[PDB]
């Protein structure tokens, strides 16, 4: 019934018996002696010169005894203070090329140092305000900001960090939610969120004991203090090879706090940061006492950042819907709507659809959402979303905080940090911005886990570390193309499509020749599916073409920077012309689409951008085509048109390839044949929920895209197939005046678009696999 001998235990004692551990405060379980006995403040924090050499006194928070190290329980600045050694801060930063561990230490340790709410820019404050922290940033590797995962809120990040998992998959969609199988409410206060239930995926302290590595507890009671909290996992380190963890987590509230109440660029916020670099020092004090400085592998990273966000910048629904009683909103930063009780919700989305000139948010069915948010595929997730302007609140009906966060995480104030700090991360090296999904994989290979599946790119980070245990490889060919020649005559079509010579004396049209070399750049892009498709060459273009979607998966051509933009002549304005490469039965028809009232098509390869007027009558072919609404080619033609001419131009040259897909369930992966839900009507023509751009050139820009001698540049997009713009308040104005702005929210990234499609891109180049997965997770965010 004591913790006498027992404070901060690893072994969580079962119900009903009292307990001593770290949370035993959250469930109000611990003994009655526990607040005595384990949250000792006597005399603060540190070691002064009178205490060296003390005997112990057991009220002492912590000790300058010579018995201290055997417990692990003295003061971390003891040896400092007594035996006349220095702060880790004041040594210089020396490298560690192979972990140096005391006896007992089979691997080197990790150590997550989390800190709520540290916004990237907060780095910037520098040494004289954050000195530990700044030579952990630059004697170990880190990046410029690393991105977290939507919504910007501590719940879901914290457990996607934990994971590798979007929330969508693993359950944290946000810091409240309601689901409907449970018909139960999850929340930051109370003890719902306590059971298990609502936790899915494999966290990294589970991974870590299924395969036999030991995990400290990773969770704190709010009402320990920092102080404590370090040296309880200096304590935990001292215990005996067959007690120890390898793996540890802090988590600290600040400066999340200090931003919510005055901002994240008041004045006050210096203060939260001077404490959090002291709170670090402790830390590698601690550890350089234990002589475990240069053995731990440490990660300092935040979950989020935060904005300038005030109460009379509040959207209210009421002042949009009439009905207001009848829904449920979860409000703030983001908005999801739900029915009261179980209201309409076609007629909501549009009442807050395009109200006001200065409306501070924007409606959107879940499935709707840009798919770089990944923010769709849950019972969890409410069908209506708002996406909130950044600065701005939505309440349901009508200052003590001056900050908050949980928007789009694409947003600059919404970036947050990444350092890691130890024998197997790299010297004084800077890496690329990347996305917090990314980490658990890493902290797999930091600990010699197996990882557990997740939405990580395993080796995309592998230019984190000084040594690496995984070495990706590229994934097998699944289905190998055809490669039909010139088989039919155009007599054996009848697809009801019009047109309106010199073919006839070309005997090599639609050869290989030199397409390949100047269209592909990257290698073929893989079919890893079963499926059954063509690859079809062009003067202009090349495409793989599906036998069973009768569309191309892909389209591949580049664009020099000189290059020639040309207008559809009126006589070909209505022209589709017969593949005589590809049967009747394999190809669509013109008159489904005559038939269709809502549905038009599109071109994959521009005839806009053809290399004369002979190579355009190609890009009328009928295995060029695809469906779109007319609505969406404002959007596409206009993208074809001005915008690949433009980035041409910019880029010194680019290489494009486009394709369609279909995600009818909106779980980010490319839909089977059975769960494509809409066709061009009478046909088998299926219908794409989105159209791809991957636009592609050198880094080095003074080097023509086709003539690349190293690092690659990428942007890319997942274009929502929608039948009007009413995402677009400025639609109805000239495309120059929205279409480019309603891309970059759709922004995405090369992964994205391989789930989406089930293709493997970048093939064929003179790079690195490693290098190539992290081209692959890149985001172009226009920020
Ligand atoms: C993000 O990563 C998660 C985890 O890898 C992905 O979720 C997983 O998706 C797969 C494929 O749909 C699921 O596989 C299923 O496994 C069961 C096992 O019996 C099988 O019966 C099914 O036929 C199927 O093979 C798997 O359950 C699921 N795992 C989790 C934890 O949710 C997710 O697809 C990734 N998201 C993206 C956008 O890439
Ligand atoms: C900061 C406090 C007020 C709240 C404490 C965090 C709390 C939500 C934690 C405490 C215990 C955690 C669970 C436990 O570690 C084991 C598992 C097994 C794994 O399969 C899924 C995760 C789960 C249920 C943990 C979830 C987070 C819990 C509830
Ligand atoms: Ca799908
Ligand atoms: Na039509
Ligand atoms: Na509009
Ligand atoms: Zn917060």
């Amino acid at each position: 019934g004591s913790c006498k001998g027992r404070c901060f235990e690893l072994q969580e004692v079962g119900p009903p018996d009292c307990r001593c551990d770290n949370l035993c405060k959250s469930y109000s379980s611990c003994c009655h002696d526990f607040d005595e006995l384990c949250l000792k403040t006597a005399r603060g924090w540190e070691c002064t010169k009178d205490r060296c050499g003390e005997v112990r006194n057991e009220e002492n928070a912590c000790h300058c005894s010579e018995d201290c190290l055997s417990r692990g329980d003295c003061c971390t600045n003891y040896q400092v203070v007594c035996k006349g050694e220095s702060h880790w801060v004041d040594d210089d930063c020396e490298e560690i090329k192979v972990p140096e561990c005391p006896a007992g230490f089979v691997r080197p340790p990790l150590i997550i140092f989390s800190v709520d709410g540290f916004r990237a820019s907060y780095m910037k404050k520098g040494s004289k305000v954050m000195p530990n922290i700044e030579k952990l940033r630059s004697c170990g590797t880190h990046a410029p900001y690393m991105r977290p995962v939507y919504p910007t809120k501590t719940f879901p990040n914290l457990y996607t960090l934990a994971t590798g998992l979007y929330p969508e998959s693993h359950g944290i969609v946000g810091n409240s939610m309601y689901d409907p199988v449970f018909d139960a409410s999850f929340h930051l206060r109370g003890r719902e969120k306590f059971n298990h239930r609502w936790w899915g995926g494999q966290p990294l302290w589970i991974t870590a004991t299924k395969q036999g590595v030991r995990a400290g507890t990773f969770f704190w009671s709010v009402s320990i203090p920092h102080e404590r909290r370090i040296l309880t996992i200096l304590q935990w380190l001292s215990l005996p090879d067959n007690e120890r963890p390898s793996v540890y987590a802090f988590y600290s509230e600040q400066p999340d706090f200090s931003g919510h109440k005055y901002g994240p660029f008041g004045p006050e916020m210096t203060n939260p940061l001077r404490e959090i670099d002291k709170t670090v020092g402790q830390l590698m004090d601690g550890l350089k006492q234990l002589r475990l400085h240069r053995c731990v592998n440490v990660i300092f990273v935040g979950d989020h950042g935060m904005e300038d966000v005030t109460c009379d910048r509040t959207e209210f629904l009421s002042n949009y819907l009439t009905n207001v009683d009848d829904i449920t909103l979860v409000p703030g930063t983001l908005g999801r709507i739900r029915a009261k009780s179980i209201y309409d919700p076609k007629t909501i989305i549009a009442a807050l659809t395009c109200k006001k000139p200065d409306q501070h948010f924007k409606p959107y069915m879940k499935q709707h959402l840009p798919k770089r948010l990944h923010y769709a595929n849950n019972r969890r997730i409410e069908d209506i979303h708002l996406l909130v302007d950044r600065r701005w609140h939505v309440a349901r009906k009508p200052c003590f905080f001056q900050g908050d966060h949980g928007f789009d995480n694409k947003v600059n104030s919404m970036q947050t940090v990444f350092v890691g700090y130890g024998p197997t991360f790299k010297y004084r090296t800077k890496v690329p911005p990347f996305e917090n999904i990314e980490l658990y994989n890493v902290m797999c290979d930091l600990l010699g886990l197996k990882p557990a599946p997740n939405n990580g790119t395993h080796g995309s980070l592998n230019h984190l570390l000084r040594t690496n245990t995984f070495r990706p490889t590229m994934p097998d060919e699944v289905s190998r193309p055809n490669y039909p020649g010139i088989m039919y005559l155009q007599s054996e079509f009848d697809l009801g499509c019009t047109c309106d010579k010199l073919e006839e004396f070309n005997k090599r049209l639609h050869t290989k020749g030199s397409t390949k070399e100047r269209h592909l750049l990257y290698g073929r892009p893989a079919v890893l599916y079963r499926t059954s498709y063509d690859i079809l060459y062009h003067t202009d273009f090349e495409s793989g073409y599906s036998e069973i979607f009768l569309m191309p998966l892909w389209t591949s051509y580049t664009i020099s920077k000189q290059a020639e933009v040309s207008s559809i002549p009126e006589h070909l304005t209505n022209c589709v012309r017969p593949d005589v490469r590809v049967s009747p039965g394999f190809s669509q028809n013109c008159l489904a689409y005559k038939n269709d009232k809502q549905m038009s098509y599109g071109f994959l390869f521009p005839p806009y951008l053809s290399s004369s007027p002979e190579a355009k009558y190609d890009a009328f072919l009928v295995t060029n085509m695809v469906p779109m609404y007319p609505a969406f080619k404002r959007v596409w033609a206009y993208f074809q048109r001005v915008l690949v001419k433009k980035y041409a131009s910019e880029r010194n040259g680019v290489n494009v390839i486009s394709g369609p897909i279909f995600d009818y369930n909106y779980d980010g992966l490319r839909d089977t044949e059975d769960e494509i839900k809409q066709y061009v009507e009478g046909s088998s023509i299926p219908v794409p929920t989105h159209y791809y751009s991957i636009i592609t050139s050198c880094l080095d820009f003074t080097q023509p895209a086709d003539k690349c001698d190293g690092p690659l540049s990428v942007s890319s997009f997942i274009l929502p197939h929608r039948p009007d713009n009413d995402e677009s308040c400025a639609s109805s104005e000239d495309e120059s005046k929205w279409v480019e702005e309603l891309m970059k929210m759709h922004t995405a990234r090369v992964r994205d678009i391989e789930h989406l499609t089930g293709l493997d891109f970048y093939r064929k180049t003179s790079r690195s696999y490693s290098e190539i997965l992290t081209l692959k997770t890149y985001l172009h965010t226009y920020e």
